[PDB]
């Protein structure tokens, strides 16, 4: 058919935009097209990306790319089965390894929490995404390994769970000043949350980095312009869709590409982290 | 082929989203597809506009969505008689008006112009989109309008012009303010430079709304979440959309929706402007 299907849960947020973008670039380079299909419908974000999903595998794409923290990995197995030519985004396949590409949230996590620990923060808050999205639990093991490290219990953090959206990053962060928890350091599981932390923030007096440090997490470009400039943990996510994505071109139409799975992620350090 | 071709200058932006977003809900819900294009490679905008919009074409898609305000109207009459079952967003289509679903930038810009005149301003500055986009010309016009009727100059008036993006709203805020023009009010655009000018008084510590009152335009969600809160005006986006691509889906596949070309304009007031 000539064209490889996409499913993203959002057209929102940066973080998306590059997975579009760098998909749409892969193809084209290769003289073919890439059908997009988001939630849709008033099922769940489980339910709307097994639809959306199996809306793709129905019009015969070669190919599909799937990135989503809904679905369960029950879901991965069976949307495998019924279309071999797929690759995972940001969530591991052990059924099939290599149709996987995922960053080492792990290492994220710890970087943030060694960003914030670095600066003499001690008393630390966390708004981060589902609970259930695999690519947060494992952001956040790093985060809790690198606090145990220095003497700081898991339960003693202030953690309210959100769902990486700008509304959710904004009720978390009113959910956390209500509490009355003392924090200085916040740790945000997505800079879009962490600029709706920002702006809570702001609408209160409570100065950035000035009395409280935040930190993001994927270091989309919306993070050097917040205000203050956000700092941010930086996820290679061009270069792993660019490599997903010629993975599963290799497969589908016979490419030769070489393909990387390792990417360092670092710490894009602003100004919305001092001391 | 049961697929609908849309260009879109970029992945990003909530604006672009939007219209992402309603055509692949307008087709869904048809039962059928979106293939997506933007602009690739090393050529100049508008060339990358029509390299993508005749790579849409020779796909054979059923219909093909167009907004770029990059393309000459010499463009859309050419790239129309390759394929008639086009429908153009935010510009005109003079050959084939109906295939034209644009808002009333003229009056954008006038309520931009009145919201910070009626809050007190009389020293305004602005930001703008290219010159040749006349979505950004009409929205000038309006404003200049409005300010001409307040014994207001349009050429005592500092105009920066810019590209829309993030770091082009940036670089017009610092050519603004190291020119020292004096002004208590400003204009944007578009939300995406107002946002990099928010970022830009922050870090010199120039208060908004309290040394200068900033409104944006389109109303885009990151707006909301600006800091301080961005007062924008807001742009029936949705809207035209879903009745531009109702229109295409119309002519396509035999449906039967009634089409609506009209829809108010209006300012959304939250707090980056004051007296």
């Amino acid at each position: 058919l000539g064209i490889i299907g996409l499913f993203v849960p959002t057209f929102f947020g940066s973080y998306y935009g590059t997975i579009l973008k760098q998909t749409d670039l892969e193809l084209r380079a290769v003289h073919r097209h890439v059908v997009v299909a988001t939630g849709c419908g008033e099922s769940t974000p489980r339910e709307q990306a097994l639809e959306a999903v199996r809306f793709l595998i129905g019009r015969d794409c070669d190919g599909v790319v799937v990135i989503s923290h809904d679905l369960h990995d029950e879901d991965l197995d069976e949307l495998h089965r019924m279309h071999p030519k797929m690759v995972f985004l940001n969530r591991a396949f052990d059924a099939l390894p290599d149709a996987s590409f995922c960053p080492d949230h792990r290492r994220g996590g710890e970087l943030a929490a060694a960003t914030l620990i670095e600066h003499g923060h001690r008393k630390l808050a966390v708004i981060s995404g589902p609970f259930t999205a695999s690519d947060n639990v494992e952001r956040l093991d790093g985060f809790f390994d690198e606090l145990a490290r220095h003497g700081i219990a898991r339960d003693s953090v202030p953690l309210i769970e959100s769902d990486f959206s700008p509304e959710g990053g904004y009720a978390a962060t009113c959910q956390l000043l209500e509490s009355k928890a003392p924090f200085t350091g916040l740790f945000c599981a997505n800079d879009t949350m962490a600029v709706s932390a920002l702006a809570r923030f702001q609408q209160l007096g409570i100065s950035v980095p000035g009395d409280v440090s935040v930190i993001g997490y994927d270091d989309d470009y919306s993070a050097a312009y917040a205000a203050p400039a956000l700092t941010s943990v930086h996820i290679p996510t061009a270069e792993l869709t660019q490599n997903a994505v010629r993975w599963l071109i290799n497969q589908c139409y016979g490419t030769k590409w070489e393909i990387f799975r390792e990417f360092p992620v670092t710490v894009s350090m602003r100004a919305s982290v001092a001391r």
